[PDB]
Parts: C-alpha cells; sequence; structure tokens
C-alpha cells in the first residue's frame, strides 16, 4: 500500500478516498481506516502523492496556493472538473514550484469509483502517470492521454457530446419502435437488445472513418453520402408518420445536403467533419 | 441444404456467394442474364427462369431492388410457392412487408421478412447482423442456413418489424456518428488540450462507448416502466454540462447543431419539473 492524500471530501472526493482505502493504501484525507487531518498543509505533508478533487479550479487555487513551498517534490493528480485553460494554468504553476502535475477527468459518478469498466483519463506528467498508475488503479481504469495537461478537460467534453449523440439517436429509435403502426409497439428493452449488438457495427464505422479525417481523404466505398441522405429522408418520413419529433432527422438531412451540394456525394460520412468545423 | 437466391444485384450476388462458402447447394436466378458467371464458377447452379429457381429449393431467399420488383417476380408463382419458405431481404416499408406477408399466407408460403444491416462486402463476415421478422417456423427451420449470411436475429412474429428496426437502428447510428464527428472536431481544434488526431480520440471513444452502452441498458427499463429515476446523473446535470459543451464548441468553432438540439430538449423537460429524472424521461418530449 502506497501513501496517498485526498483533498476534498464531497461525494466524489469521499468516494476516491474510500477506493484507495479498499485497495489497501495509507490514506490521509482533508475537507474508519483513513487518517483525517484538520489542515490541507498537514494532508499534503503526509503523502508524496496528492489527489485533488474540489468543486472548482478556483477552489483548487485557494487551497493549493499557500502550499507552493510544501508541494516541492510531490505529485499532484487533479481530478477537479474545469476548463482546459484552467488545467494548463494550474500545470504551469505546479511546474514552477516543482510538483509533478497530472490533470484528469472522472468518466463516472461517485458510485462508479472503484468499479470495473469505468474510465479515468489523465494528461500531463508522464513520470507522474507511470509512477502513480498502480495506486490510481484503485479508482478505475486509468488512461494516459498524453503530455498536455489540458487534454483531459477537452476529452471529457468531447466524450459527453458523443454520449449525447448516441443516447439521443437511441431515444429516437426507442420512440420509433414504440409507436403504433405495422412493425411497431416494440418495447424499449427489446429494441435495446438489438441495439446493443448493432453498436459493434457502429464502432466499425467510427474506426473506419477516423483515418479518413486524419488523412483528409474520404472514400465512400459502399456507403456514400448519397446513400446517407436517401436513407435519412426515409428516417424523416417514417418519424413524421409515427409521431417522433426529435429534430435529429432535420439536422442530419441539412448537414449531408450541404456536403452533397458541395459535390462530395460519393464520399464517406467522415467528409462531414469539414462542414461543422 | 438447398437454397435459392432470386436477385443477383450487388447484395443478392453477395448472399449467394455466402451460401456457397458455407457449402449449401445454391441455385440462383436474376432477371437480366449474364450476372451469375462468377457464382457458377464457385458452384452455384444458375437457371434461366424464376420458376425453375423456386422449384429447385424449399428455401427461397429474395433480394431485389424494391417490393414492387418482388411482386412482379413472385405473383406469377403463387401456386409454385405453396409449402416453401420465402425469406425476403429486399429493403422497403413496413406496410409492404405486411402486405407481402399476407399474400404469402394466402398462398401457403411461410414468410420471413428481413433487413441486412451491412453492405455487400460485409455479408458472410463476423459481427454483422441480419434481422428477421415473421414466421417463427421459418426462422427456426432456416436459421442454420441463414447463418451463412451473418448473425441472424429473430425480432418476433410481425413481418413489418424488420423494416422499422432498420430505420430505428440507422437513426441510432447517425446520432452516434454525429456525436463522434462533433467530438473529433472539438478534439482537433486549436486551443489548450487540442490538436488531437481523430484516430487518437477514437481509441479513447472506443473504450467510452462501453459505458454509453451501459447507460442505454439502464435506461430502456425506465422507458418501459414510465419511471425515470435520475440517480447520480439527472437531467439537471445533463443540462448543465450540455451548456458547457455548447460554450466550448462555440469557442473552438465547432458548429454542428447538436448542442442547441440537446439544450432545447433537456430544457423543456426541466421546465416541466423533471430535472431529477434520467435521460430516459426525454422520450416523452419527442413522442
Ligand atoms: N459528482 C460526480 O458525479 C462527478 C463526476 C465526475 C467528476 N466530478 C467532479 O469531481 C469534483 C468534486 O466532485 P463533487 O461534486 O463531490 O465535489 P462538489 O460537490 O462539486 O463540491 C464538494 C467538494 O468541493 C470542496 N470545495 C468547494 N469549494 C471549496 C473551497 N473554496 N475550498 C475548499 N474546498 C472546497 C468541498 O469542500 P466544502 O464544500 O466542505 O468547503 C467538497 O470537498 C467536481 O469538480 C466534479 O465536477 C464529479
Ligand atoms: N447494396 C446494399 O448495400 C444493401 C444494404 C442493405 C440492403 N440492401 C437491399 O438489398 C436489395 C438489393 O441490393 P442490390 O443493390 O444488390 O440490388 P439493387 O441494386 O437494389 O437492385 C438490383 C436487383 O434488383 C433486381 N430487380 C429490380 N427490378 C426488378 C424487376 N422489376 N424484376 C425483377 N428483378 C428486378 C435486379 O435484377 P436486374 O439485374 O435484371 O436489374 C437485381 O437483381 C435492395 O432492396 C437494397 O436496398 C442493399
Ligand atoms: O468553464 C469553462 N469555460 C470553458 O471554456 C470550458 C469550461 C469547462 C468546465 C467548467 C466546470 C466544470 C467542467 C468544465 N469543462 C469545461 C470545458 N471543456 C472545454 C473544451 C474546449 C473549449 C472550452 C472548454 C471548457
Ligand atoms: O413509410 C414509408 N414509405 C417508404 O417508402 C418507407 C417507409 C418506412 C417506414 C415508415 C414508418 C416506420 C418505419 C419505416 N421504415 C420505412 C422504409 N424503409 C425503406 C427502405 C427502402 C425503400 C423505402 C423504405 C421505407
Ligand atoms: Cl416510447
Ligand atoms: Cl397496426
Ligand atoms: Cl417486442
Ligand atoms: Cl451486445
Ligand atoms: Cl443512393
Ligand atoms: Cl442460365
Ligand atoms: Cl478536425
Ligand atoms: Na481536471
Ligand atoms: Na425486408
Amino acid at each position: 500500500g502506497a501513501k496517498v492524500t485526498v483533498l476534498g471530501l464531497g461525494p466524489m472526493g469521499a468516494a476516491l478516498a474510500g477506493a484507495f482505502l479498499a485497495a489497501g493504501h495509507r490514506t490521509t484525507v482533508w475537507n474508519e481506516g483513513a487518517t483525517e487531518v484538520a489542515s490541507a498543509a498537514e494532508a499534503v505533508a503526509a503523502s508524496p502523492l496528492v489527489v485533488v478533487c474540489l468543486a472548482t479550479y478556483e477552489a483548487v487555487h485557494e487551497v493549493l496556493d499557500p502550499l507552493a513551498d510544501e508541494l516541492a517534490g510531490r505529485t499532484v493528480v487533479n481530478l477537479t472538473s474545469g476548463s482546459p485553460v484552467h488545467a494548463r494554468e494550474t500545470a504551469n504553476w505546479a511546474q514552477q514550484h516543482g510538483a509533478e502535475y497530472l490533470d484528469g477527468v472522472i468518466m463516472t459518478t461517485p458510485s462508479g469509483i472503484g468499479k470495473p469498466d469505468y474510465l479515468l483519463l489523465y494528461s500531463g506528467s508522464q513520470a507522474a502517470f507511470d509512477g502513480s498508475r498502480g495506486t490510481l488503479c484503485a479508482l478505475g481504469e486509468p488512461m494516459n492521454l498524453g503530455t498536455d495537461a489540458a487534454m483531459a478537460s477537452v476529452y471529457d467534453t468531447a466524450l459527453l457530446g458523443l454520449m449525447w449523440g448516441t443516447l439521443t439517436g437511441w431515444l429516437h429509435g426507442v420512440a420509433l419502435m414504440g409507436a403504433d403502426g405495422p412493425g411497431g409497439n416494440v418495447t424499449a428493452t427489446a429494441f435495446t437488445e438489438v441495439a446493443n449488438r448493432w453498436m459493434k457495427t457502429v464502432g466499425v464505422f467510427m474506426n473506419t472513418y477516423a483515418p479518413h479525417v486524419d488523412a483528409g481523404h474520404y472514400p465512400g466505398d459502399e456507403f456514400t453520402l448519397h446513400l446517407h441522405h436517401r436513407t435519412m429522408n426515409i428516417l424523416a418520413h417514417a418519424s413524421e408518420l409515427r409521431g417522433v419529433v426529435s429534430g435529429l432527422p432535420e439536422l442530419l438531412t441539412e448537414l449531408t445536403g450541404r456536403a452533397i451540394t458541395a459535390g462530395h456525394g460519393n464520399d464517406s460520412y467522415a467528409r462531414l467533419v469539414e462542414f461543422i468545423r
């Protein structure tokens, strides 16, 4: 068991501390196998690894600024949510004072800490990540995004956008399947059983199209934007017939229509990245 | 097993090829001659007329351009289809699936309607799905042979289900892919933490999609029960973080329409007093 300090005992902070304790680490906490101290100065002095999980980065700076001298030679893992610039500014300050800095984001809620298949994403000091990965595994599956401390904040936002696109298309499909009409009156649970299997194919599409974006070359092969637009129009008609009004078909047909007007009808879906950036 | 394929366009030709690769005695027919040469070289028996093809096998797999084409081909063969099983993988509307199923019933053919959830090059490969609805006897008796095309799923007894499932699953795909595109553009943009490649983002997104899948499985029973407990991720938190996504996307020049769609939808549910509920409550605000 390694020595680890947690700063912040809100619902998430308290969950982080409990996961470290459960893995057998010598856990000091500040806001019963944990050692609770009254001051953050005492908490920071107790451990070479300081895991921070406060409400805001403004709170981070209020807590950590008076401890600049006390942070020399320590490793700071900052799981507070906030902006990319705030992660970067905190990283630069930590470097100034000789603390190894790793910024991270928690891709679950407190009840998911310590459970399988939940991600915590980190960016910043590679030496901090490699040295602390074994202890950080107590919280969930750690991923090292790279060396730029601000990356984790951007990844969280982008990944939530992906989640909301998926879940909104799921809701649209649930409503289409549940509606009255031939082939309808299907439960959400039955639809989702098939959807679960289908997502493996959707994952093939995302892994096929990422190289297209990075190359700036978008070969349509057997599923061109012409075919997307045609079948999107079917989706729109079907949704109107069955009373599903989500705005997704209107968004899809407008976006693909602009690429087709521009002459890229034979390209893959990846071409559409040029029409949102 | 003896199987007939009617239709040798790109998809139908792929279906016949997959039946051949699984060892089935495969008979093929197409309206235009001269599209079965490669299949014949792979062991298919090509015949000149649809009547010969239907006569050749107890299982008749149909993959034509439209359901109008299906009826042009099958209607003269009503008496010849009695006692056979028709599996119709043609694309079209739920009503056309039902009308064809009713016609098959009248003439004594067991009818299974289906949809192919891949392109011709995906036929016969792992993970790709073929979805079927209609005669449970047809599905159970034919599943072993149909396995040659891809993983078969029996959606249930109503022939029109496959058509609706295809449309619904494509909507789910587009929602996912448009959220993925939005994320690629946000990750790739200039700014702190940015200039990340789409390939690097997608490697992380692949792992994240497992969690997203868990959300869908948690929320499906909410829809079916009409009870939407928000637990630790309520609509209040969705709306708050959606506003962050909208702000971030504007600063980095990502203009997809998705944040505005999300915040308007969640805002309507919060105004209605459902801020403590799960994402599943939003089904009531699109239906
Ligand atoms: N909760 C989740 O589901 C979840 C999921 C992913 C990420 N996160 C992130 O994890 C972080 C914390 O989670 P949380 O929601 O449990 O924390 P929180 O509820 O948002 O705020 C509670 C914690 O922040 C501390 N704090 C706030 N302002 C402070 C200040 N000026 N000085 C010292 N401490 C201060 C609180 O201490 P006091 O209030 O006692 O002063 C308490 O420890 C947040 O950034 C959140 O976005 C949370
Ligand atoms: N290709 C795909 O990626 C894909 C994916 C999923 C589902 N599907 C569905 O699978 C079906 C076939 O796909 P496909 O592209 O390979 O075929 P297709 O291009 O959609 O149409 C070609 C087939 O339809 C036949 N056909 C059309 N009109 C006919 C008529 N009046 N009488 C007799 N036969 C007629 C053609 O015979 P001729 O050669 O003589 O014209 C040929 O066998 C379609 O419903 C398609 O939507 C296709
Ligand atoms: O407050 C913010 N201002 C921002 O610009 C911003 C902010 C937050 C934020 C605030 C509280 C909790 C979690 C958070 N995530 C954030 C962001 N992610 C991004 C990705 C690209 C560009 C900008 C952002 C961005
Ligand atoms: O109403 C429709 N008219 C159509 O032509 C149609 C319709 C629906 C539909 C209506 C309500 C719910 C789910 C639905 N799926 C549909 C379709 N899928 C196709 C594939 C190829 C050609 C046409 C279609 C097609
Ligand atoms: Cl519903
Ligand atoms: Cl009905
Ligand atoms: Cl059902
Ligand atoms: Cl699955
Ligand atoms: Cl097309
Ligand atoms: Cl011939
Ligand atoms: Cl980009
Ligand atoms: Na962070
Ligand atoms: Na069909």
